[PDB]
């Protein structure tokens, strides 16, 4: 599910709607853009 992100990896203020709601922490290439979102789940984009 996509989802609002505001540390794109490199360019981190750029585009709000980029990230993917994924479970507590990501794997390496999936960069944190909301560390945190909801209970236990957080936002990250590949790389960008």
């Amino acid at each position: 599910a996509a989802c609002k992100c505001d540390d794109e990896g490199p360019d981190i203020r750029t585009a709000p709607l980029t990230g993917t709601v994924d479970l507590g922490s990501c794997n390496a290439g999936w960069e944190k853009c909301a560390s945190y979102y909801t209970i236990i789940a957080d936002c990250c984009r590949k790389k960008k």
